[PDB]
């Protein structure tokens, strides 16, 4: 509940920062821990949302019963395919815990159309190496958070997916980690250059939540 509010607030921050249209589009929520992302997508006029159930907890039935929502069960983010979700989508969102986006990005890409937006939430606490998460489970070093974002961007680019924008999530995670949405597209004329991405990342880190 409180958690659904928090998820919804985060994704509105992302959609607005990036000017991504949702109306009439097919969407995938790659790790629906809360129905927050899903509710926002419905609210902003998605034609259809595939919500991948994480296997613990429970998405609200009222969400499951919505005619525009398919809850996909028994399948973590790396296992997702077009076949599994009923075809390629126009918008992919992911708020995943305890896993690096580098490992999941190939499946997410595999679920996306040519013309799609992919907007993962980069969580440095699950990207940095051992010894680098500080006291309280937070990545305190802003340069490490920046590198985290750049590493995911590099991984995406190896896959043909360019970085178009970065935006700090307006709420920190519950233990205090600042987390960052990265906007990825493969068909674009406004892809950030290396310097352009560095600038985008540095401003996002300096802004904060
Ligand atoms: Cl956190």
């Amino acid at each position: 509940r409180a958690w659904v509010s928090r998820g919804a607030h985060k994704l509105v921050g992302a959609l607005e920062a990036f000017a991504i249209a949702v109306a009439g589009r097919r969407c995938l929520d790659a790790g629906a821990s809360t129905g927050g992302f899903t509710e926002v997508l419905l609210d902003r006029g998605a034609a259809h949302v595939v919500a991948a159930d994480v296997g613990y907890g429970q998405l609200a039935w009222s969400l499951r019963n919505d005619p525009r929502v398919v809850v996909l069960e028994r399948t973590n983010a790396r296992g997702l395919t077009p076949e599994a979700i009923g075809g390629r989508v126009d918008l992919v969102v992911a708020d995943l815990s305890f896993i690096s986006l580098a490992t999941v990005l190939p499946a997410l890409v595999g679920c996306a159309s040519r013309d799609a937006d992919i907007v993962p939430l980069v969580k440095p606490q699950f990207e940095v190496g051992k010894g680098q998460v500080g006291p309280g489970g937070v990545v305190h070093d802003p340069q490490l958070r920046a590198r985290s974002v750049l590493a995911v961007a590099r991984r995406a680019q190896e896959l043909g997916w360019h970085s178009v924008g970065v935006k700090a999530s307006p709420l920190p995670g519950p233990s205090g980690n600042v987390e960052y949405f990265l906007w990825l597209r493969t068909q674009t004329d406004r892809a950030l250059s290396a310097k352009g991405l560095e600038d985008a990342v540095h401003r996002a880190i300096s802004e904060g939540p």
